[PDB]
């Protein structure tokens, strides 16, 4: 192990580490990625009842952070001219056109500025069928493209089209055109029967293993599974673009550019951005109820920051999952884990880790 391997092991074992007696999460996995190199730390239970070990094989539940995969196929799909993000779902979804839902563009939609969509549907939603009524017969709110809201319906919708204008159900976009072009191996919206010994089990906060399959259009919103070493290699691959071929380079920087700002936070396709250095106060202000839970009004960008980094927390339930990186540094981190620990740790955490990383 090379001095940096011992260094780094000794940071994530300081700032991370101690999280797991703290909240009683069974299992958890930490990794570093640096000028293309990769560091992997393991700890604990991929499964309580199994007594497995977490590994380098083991297979989490992303939650929120699926969202990056949705953002990454569309702009995959974008820049091999399968949609324009000045369509409307309508001209890929037929059954739309013609109702108001059909007046909101797909940047809109994957930006979460349609002006009336919620954190989720409603509970009365629960079915194909009753997704696209619910579609149908939505009305507009607030001025279209205005106002932010973090919203499943909202990137739920602008995946299903992505993978209407490809021409393939949305799970085999990812397993079959996105996930090869980007080398990973071991991630999944189906994990295989051959994988299943390798799936953790996620655990509520009475500790009870949980596995459910998604609700309608969740596959977009929160419904990838990955191990460590593939998501070192897709932020990688969000580090380095240049390295990877043309159509998923594309793809990539694609979810790089900021589309507006709310206060300190620059909202990408998928990733949230922020100037670099950003201070903690103002990462942790980007997981505020305020951002997660209400309606705030969007700037128009003037200029993109000129050294930027980029983040996104994993929230849901049964998982933590949160990933960040910093172009200028060549660096970034994934921490995994099969149970809830709150974003303000995880951020904490972090930001302690990379600010004390040699070069």
């Amino acid at each position: 192990n090379t001095p940096k391997d011992q260094e780094i092991k000794k940071l994530v074992d300081q700032n991370f580490k101690p999280l797991l007696e703290k909240y009683d999460v069974p299992g958890m996995a930490v990794g570093v990625i640096q000028n293309n190199k990769k560091y992997e730390m393991y700890y604990g239970l991929q499964s309580v009842q199994d007594k497995k070990a977490v590994n380098s094989s083991t297979i989490f539940e992303l939650g929120s952070v699926s969202k990056l995969f949705t953002a990454t196929a569309g702009g995959y799909a974008k820049n091999k001219g399968k949609i324009s993000f000045d369509d409307t779902p309508g001209k890929y979804w037929k059954e739309l056109k013609n109702t108001p839902i059909d007046q909101v563009n797909l940047l809109q939609l994957a930006t979460y500025t349609s002006g009336n969509l919620a954190l989720q549907f409603p509970d009365e939603v629960k079915t194909d069928q009753q997704v696209l009524t619910f579609f149908k017969d939505w009305k507009p709110k607030n001025s279209i493209g205005e106002y932010r809201q973090y919203s499943n319906p909202s990137i739920g919708l602008f995946g299903k089209v992505v993978a209407l204008s490809m021409n393939k159900p949305f799970d085999q976009v990812l397993e079959k055109t996105i996930f090869p072009a980007l080398g990973l191996k071991h991630s999944y919206v189906n994990v295989p029967k051959t994988q299943m010994q390798n799936y953790a089990f996620g655990y509520n906060q009475e500790n009870q293993p949980i596995r459910v399959n998604p609700g309608p259009l969740g596959a977009p919103a929160y419904g990838v599974k990955s191990t460590l070493p593939d998501m070192l290699s897709f932020i990688h691959a969000n580090l380095n673009p240049q390295k990877y071929p043309a159509d998923i380079q594309r793809a990539i920087n694609e979810t790089h550019q900021g589309r507006y700002q709310v206060n300190t936070m620059y909202q990408a396709l998928g990733w949230e951005e922020f100037s670099y250095p950003a201070t903690l106060q103002t990462l942790l202000d980007s997981n505020s109820e305020q951002i997660f839970m209400k309606p705030n009004k969007v700037t128009a960008i003037s200029k993109e920051p000129s050294v930027k980094m980029y983040h996104k927390t994993g929230t849901t339930n049964r998982s933590g999952t949160y990933v960040v990186f910093i172009p200028k540094e060549n660096i970034g981190l994934v921490m995994l884990t099969n149970k809830r620990i709150p974003n303000e740790e995880r951020i904490k955490a972090a930001y302690a880790v990379l600010n004390a990383i040699k070069k």
